[PDB]
């Protein structure tokens, strides 16, 4: 079971997933998250914290050149920071979110509560039923 996920963008990334400017998010050698599984977006510092989910409506597994045409625009990233995610490969994969969740943020300090040696993930975590219990019930609506 992977319906449940946490990954980690830089703030400005993260802001523009929980706000539905970016639906795609493009990634190099990713676990597959089940279908429909809720993505839990870590933003990096100085915020430090998730900050919201999306859910995952695809998985599109493809060549970096016409993955940037025909998903960039959806992505936000510029195309030279595309590139450079990118530089060494042919291949990329995107995921394509929806029903996008900003929620007040919950805090590095929170999330260790929740796991003691947690780390933001450097790919994907999946997060443990108990886990998402307990994240779940953190959730408040953002201030």
């Amino acid at each position: 079971d992977r319906k449940e996920a946490v990954i980690s963008l830089w703030p400005e990334f993260a802001k523009a997933i929980v706000s539905g400017k970016k639906t795609v998010e493009f990634r190099r050698r990713i676990p597959l998250p089940a279908l429909s599984a809720r993505i839990w977006i870590y933003a990096t510092r100085p915020v430090k914290s998730v900050i919201g989910f999306a859910y995952l409506e695809a998985i599109v597994q493809g060549d970096v050149n016409t993955l940037w045409s025909r998903y960039g625009r959806e992505a936000f990233l510029s195309e030279q920071q595309y590139r450079d995610y990118f530089e060494g490969t042919e291949k990329a994969t995107a995921f394509l979110l929806r029903d996008h969740q900003p929620i007040r943020p919950i805090n590095l300090d929170q999330l260790k509560e929740i796991r003691a040696n947690f780390q933001p993930p450097q790919s994907l975590t999946w997060l443990r039923k108990e886990e998402t219990q307990k994240l779940v019930s953190l959730t408040s609506q953002v201030e």
